């Protein structure tokens, strides 16, 4: 049930990115999601049993804020999510880049896109647990 | 002055890693640092003007906890530092690995050492700010 | 033991493509390293085309090739190669989609670049 | 334009060493790719030794060589190469120190491995 409430929030945020929709309509659907959010924020804040779908709406919230052209809020919500050590999925980083750009702040948008597309190669000497141990 | 107080804390934590020193002595010097910490934690908690040297003692604290063989506390302090989105320097990760290992939990120690030694290569199409913009 | 050598040859192709994206480097240097990879490709293209035992290695270089084309500013070729790889129904990894978007954009074709980036971040 | 080719040859050496550390791979595969790099090295060793214009590229392969030796389980050689590179006063990057520690450890010499790791995390 909390899953489907987060699912509904997510759907609304996605419906907000319709270019088929005008500014009036976009803004109105962004609001339906901003509101569903405000409610669930409060309902779920102090609850370890709803920790999962809390984190989801936290990110989907970046979409709604951006859709309603509240650029500085997307950044401040991002920065607030950062300081909870929560991992922003890539699509969430796409949103905050868009925002950083529209706030006349492109260098930050670039650094986000850079950190999104790299290649990583380990240099881990295959060590046994007993060999890693003999190192401490 | 806060710099030199953090400097003193750091020095104590380093003096705790002397193998030249016995268990009694090690434990005693770990305590001098655990205490200096407890004080500075409180003195500095709600202070944006001391945010820098706060973060330093936060990490140096992992050393003292580990030196006094309080393995589970090093992990719980680490995990608490994680959820503040604070960046643990490599030497701090070395400490928490040692702890994860001594808590009979080696797979986590390995994953830390792995994430410490990699190679990273960007795949960033060099895009202009005006071209990154034309993408949003 | 038999996929080891071709694996490393595809691995070296990939590395060259990635070395071409180092922004520290000028146009002449970029172009030179892009060429080393465009060439490694042209060779392996021929060596492998009709070979089921290197079908995996073939497909890798096919995508890594998008990078080299883009790095050497051959935008229109990146798109034609993309569209050709699309019609073989093989997956373009995300980094590959980012590449073809950059190309679509530099070919003065931005609405199609957005459409690519849309499909690139889809989680439903 | 003249450091470009030697740069890419050192770059390819490095990549091979790194491909050797992929833990997905068996002993036979690891050993085979370690050899491709040990060989690339032996060639460049000779080609470059007495050449001030490739002194940079020379020094790179010198460190990357620690990886290949270690990957092929030639522990005692990693240490002797380390100690030889040490006496030329050139910096071993951190990842290089991690390598020689692993070697010192596998040569049943753990107290020296700790001493290396000590110097590896020093910030005072
Ligand atoms: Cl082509
Ligand atoms: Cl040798
Ligand atoms: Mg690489
Ligand atoms: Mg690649
Ligand atoms: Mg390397």
């Amino acid at each position: 049930t909390p899953d489907i409430r987060a699912d509904i929030h997510a759907e609304l945020v996605r419906l907000s990115f319709m270019p088929t929709r005008s500014e009036s309509e976009r803004y109105a659907i962004a609001d339906r999601a901003l509101a569903q959010y405000a409610a669930l924020e409060i309902l779920w804040h102090d609850n370890p049993d709803r920790t999962a779908q809390y984190q989801r709406i936290q990110v989907d919230h970046l979409g709604a804020l951006l859709t309603r052209d509240r650029y500085k809020d997307v950044i401040s919500h991002y920065q607030r999510l950062k300081k909870t050590g929560q991992i922003i999925p890539p699509w969430g980083q796409y949103w905050v880049a868009s925002a950083y750009l529209k706030d006349h702040q492109p260098k930050k948008a670039q650094s986000i896109m850079t950190e999104l597309f790299y290649h990583k190669e380990t240099i881990a000497p295959d060590l046994s647990d007993e060999e890693l141990a003999d190192l401490f």
